[PDB]
């Protein structure tokens, strides 16, 4: 969970630590064009936990 790219469930298991007990919401359920701000950001690019901490609660 350092300089690796998160994509799909990978992100979830990752936000889980970032948000921890704070709980969080995944991007839109559309899956065809959800909040590309979370998936592509960390999937298309290596985002740090910081950004993931942006969607935590």
């Amino acid at each position: 969970f350092v300089n690796q790219h998160l994509c799909g469930s990978d992100l979830v298991e990752a936000l889980y630590l970032v948000c921890g007990e704070r709980g969080f919401f995944y991007t839109d359920p559309t899956g065809g064009g959800p909040r590309r701000g979370i998936v592509e950001q960390c999937c298309h690019s290596i985002c740090s936990l910081y950004q993931l901490e942006n969607y935590c609660n």
